[PDB]
């Protein structure tokens, strides 16, 4: 029984719109919540605000419905709270008929005393794609609209426009096709002149590249000298290809412009490694530097990356490396190449042209020595006054870097008591930060004793409410801080069935905190490393939450999975550049080929360059004004034993310990090692080619461990082959890097026969040196680290390369605008 009540809002053709309805002789009005019953008895009740109310030409009297989505329905799941719910961009149209009852939802605001502290209801915009927590829109109604307003329509509307191609300006229709001179595509503006990002496969250059002359696979092996020989049975994309746009046209359809028919025609850029130069030819090259060529070629708009600068040398009113710094996406060239003589010339003419922020008071608590907080200082929006770093050593590197900084070395928990309990200073005179002090929290939690998946339980759960990770949150409650920054090993997203992850968003969560979580790869930002680590961002309700940041560099595609699975349900961060990307790889050579040669276990701490800069990288980590040390370019002093098993693996890319010969060898000691005695069969791996046997352990035939098979003093290591069949041969042990590779996540402390141990040096006999190692990570050659040897391998393996933090600062960059 349903009558409409009070005179019609506004008339269309075919709807008439209302205010208020009557529903069996009940109220119910546009901006009340409703509730209406799934016909799968067992999902969660479906709930909607009424956005509009309207009669159709036909009888059919309808309402808006924009849907809200519960708790259990979003990353957080079995652990939300059963009476919250979240906007959501999902709203259709629905006939009254449906409606099941009224419901009274709240909007619990964020209180004007936030910072300080510390019926269905919602407080967050749920962004399902991305696993983004938002504050609402602050959109409101305009007189015209106010009797349809509807959240979710205008978000899908305003999407639509943005992802659209879409001319702006035409020129002149030519041979059955409109010229353009400025067109459109989710938010960026493409004019004549402008330069384009395209997929390594949108054109081909004109140069042609012979495939190389091959070479055989060595020679036969001796299987007594090599009788591990037997168990040995670049993937990075390429960067986008650039050109400038000489034309746009596209064609018509039903004599309008056919948008969906966008074409550029473009001038290719040369990176230097696509000319002949190649590879051998560019080592030394700016990472941002291309030739100028007059080759068109003709591309779609669809296939438009994005837009990027590109200006000749000369024409620059800054210097070369200023303007490369300012921003990004920026390139340059000063020589034209021709590609059919294979020279280079100069650039045509017609290819010539034609408020301070203030710093983010910032705590960052497990800090290390500072790899996270470097970060942040580079990219200038923040600055870390307060460090807390239990662990000695690496407190005292924090202090070496950050003069400024209080840095307590003392238990994150104790720390927190004390000022909650009103103290002004620790035991040692130190200012403890006080509430509102704190502008920006970061940090990176150890989260130890969660590895694997076995189920929580009720043991398990509590310690979680006692880790490290939850002290963390507690400084989060404290601290109210506007920007919240919480880094880990990539497993924190799926520790224990994922429920740290899960138990850690709801808590921000239940503060009124936005938020959300993301995997990235450091290797996308500069650095020649695999190294995945979870990231957690949130913003006080006030603050716009950050994104991701977009990957600047071409990186192995087996490291950059940076998607997760929660509880079958798969997230990705907004991070748009899912194949290939501006900048070229940095490589282990780019990292270190301008470092002096050392012998296993030197120890001169402070040695000279005895050579410039040779990679782009090496230009950047030793800065552009003076200094002239090197600083620990030092390295482990390991058994002579170990030692002489460096100096016998093959400089060869993919060269382990399988490669070892079967010798006698004079160790520095001046003992000779024996040989490995091969006196047990293996079933499993057989006979070798010289009649050999292949077992070194009475397990291998497959009996029981022999009380004294085991040998001891032997080039190739009596362990490996016992145990190389349950351990893929262990490859990669005693393994070398490649100059054409890359690092393995860099290790706290670096051994040939370590759970990572690819790290022999890709031709001295000895492992990376601590100057290496923080090459690896992005640290600046000026850094400082402090103690013994080991004490410093720690503090770089497990520091948060400065190029990863800077990329994530850079993006709150953008939240302090806008
Ligand atoms: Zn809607
Ligand atoms: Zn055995």
């Amino acid at each position: 029984r349903i009558s409409w009540l009070g005179q019609p809002m506004k008339i269309e053709e075919n709807r008439t719109y209302y205010q208020k309805v009557s529903i069996d002789e009940e109220m119910l009005e546009v901006g009340d919540c409703v509730s209406v019953i799934p016909d799968d008895s067992s999902k969660p009740l479906y709930l909607a605000r009424v956005t509009a109310l309207w009669e159709d030409k036909n009888g059919q009297m309808m309402f808006h419905a924009h849907w809200f989505c519960a708790g259990t329905d979003t990353v957080l799941g079995a652990t939300s709270d059963p009476l919250e719910l979240f906007l959501v961009g999902e709203c259709e149209n629905m006939q009254l008929s449906y409606i099941h009852s009224k419901v009274k939802v709240i909007y619990k605001a964020p209180s004007e005393n936030w910072a300080m502290e510390g019926t269905y209801f919602f407080q967050l915009w749920y962004n399902q794609e991305y696993a983004r927590f938002e504050s609402p829109p602050k959109t409101q109604p305009t007189e015209d609209n106010k009797h349809k307003f509807c959240l979710s329509c205008i978000r899908l509307a305003e999407l639509r426009q943005k992802e659209m191609p879409k001319v702006l300006e035409q020129i002149e229709e030519v041979d059955g096709r409109v010229y353009c001179s400025s067109i459109t595509k989710n938010g960026v503006v493409y004019r004549l002149g402008d330069s384009v990002y395209l997929p390594p496969e949108a054109f081909t250059f004109n140069i042609k590249v012979a495939s190389p002359v091959k070479r055989p696979k060595k020679d036969p092996v001796n299987e007594t000298l090599y009788p591990e020989h037997y168990r040995k049975y670049l993937d990075a994309p390429e960067p986008y290809r650039i050109g400038r746009i000489k034309e746009i046209h596209c064609g018509k359809k039903k004599g309008k412009v056919n948008e969906a028919d966008i074409k550029l025609r473009l001038y290719k850029f040369y990176r230097p490694e696509n000319t002949h130069r190649s590879y051998n030819g560019s080592y030394h090259t700016d990472i941002n530097m291309l030739y100028w060529s007059d080759e068109e070629a003709v591309v779609n708009f669809s296939d438009v990356q994005g837009r990027c600068t590109v200006e000749y040398g000369e024409d620059l009113l800054e210097s070369i490396q200023d303007y490369s710094q300012g921003g990004p996406d920026r390139f340059y060239f000063l020589e034209a190449y021709n590609s059919k003589t294979k020279n280079f010339e100069d650039p045509p003419n017609h290819a010539r042209s034609p408020i301070k922020l203030p710093k983010l008071r910032t705590l960052d608590v497990f800090s290390g020595c500072g790899g996270l907080s470097e970060g942040f200082h580079q990219a200038g929006i923040s600055e870390t006054l307060w460090a807390i770093e239990m662990w000695d050593p690496a407190a005292q590197a924090f202090r070496l870097n950050n003069p400024g900084t209080t840095v307590f070395t003392e238990d994150c928990n104790v720390l927190l008591k004390l000022v909650m309990a009103g103290e002004v200073t620790n035991s040692l005179g130190q200012r403890l930060p006080q509430k509102g002090d704190v502008e920006m929290l970061c940090g990176g939690p150890p989260c130890q004793g969660f590895s694997g998946m076995n189920r929580f339980n009720s043991r398990t759960y509590s310690k979680f409410k006692n880790s490290l990770v939850v002290s963390f949150l507690s400084y989060c409650d404290y601290y109210r801080p506007r920007f919240f920054l919480l880094e880990n090993v990539r497993n924190f997203v799926s520790y224990r069935d994922s429920m740290v992850l899960k138990l850690t968003l709801r808590c921000l969560v239940r503060m009124g905190y936005q938020c959300t979580f993301g995997v990235l790869q450091a290797g996308q930002y500069g650095v020649a490393q695999t190294r995945r680590r979870a990231i957690i961002l949130a913003a006080a309700p006030g603050e716009k939450l950050p994104l991701f940041p977009e990957p600047l560099h071409v990186f192995a595609p087996r490291a950059c999975q940076l998607s997760v699975v929660v509880d079958d349900k798969k997230f990705v961060s907004n991070i748009t550049r899912l194949s290939s990307g501006p900048f070229r790889t940095i490589t282990v050579r780019d990292t270190m080929s301008d470092l002096p040669e050392i012998q296993n276990g030197a120890s001169n701490s402070e040695i000279p360059y005895n050579g410039e800069p040779l990679s782009w990288f090496q230009r950047q980590l030793r800065g552009s004004h003076y200094q002239p040390i090197l600083r620990d370019h030092i390295c482990k002093d390991m058994s002579p034993l170990v030692a002489a098993r460096m100096r016998h693996i093959p400089l060869f890319p993919g060269s382990d310990w399988r490669d070892l010969p079967n010798i006698q060898v004079r160790l520095g000691d001046g003992v000779i090692a024996h040989k490995l005695q091969y006196t047990f069969h293996d079933v499993k791996n057989g006979y070798s080619s010289t009649g050999a046997l292949r077992g070194v352990c009475s397990c291998a035939e497959g009996k029981a461990c022999d009380p004294e098979s085991r040998q001891f003093s032997t080039l190739i290591p009596w362990c490996l082959p016992h145990t190389g069949n349950r351990h893929n041969h262990w490859a990669g042990l005693y393994g070398r890097l490649e100059w054409d590779g890359f690092f393995s996540t860099t290790v706290t402390n670096p051994e040939p026969m370590g759970k990572q141990g690819r790290v022999l040096h890709p031709e001295q006999h000895r492992v990376v040196s601590v100057r290496e190692c923080a090459r690896s990570q992005g640290f600046p050659d000026s850094y400082r680290f402090f103690g013994n040897i080991l004490d410093r391998h720690r503090q770089v393996g497990n520091a948060v390369p400065p190029p990863l933090a800077k990329a994530i600062g850079l993006e709150i960059k953008l939240c302090l605008l806008s």
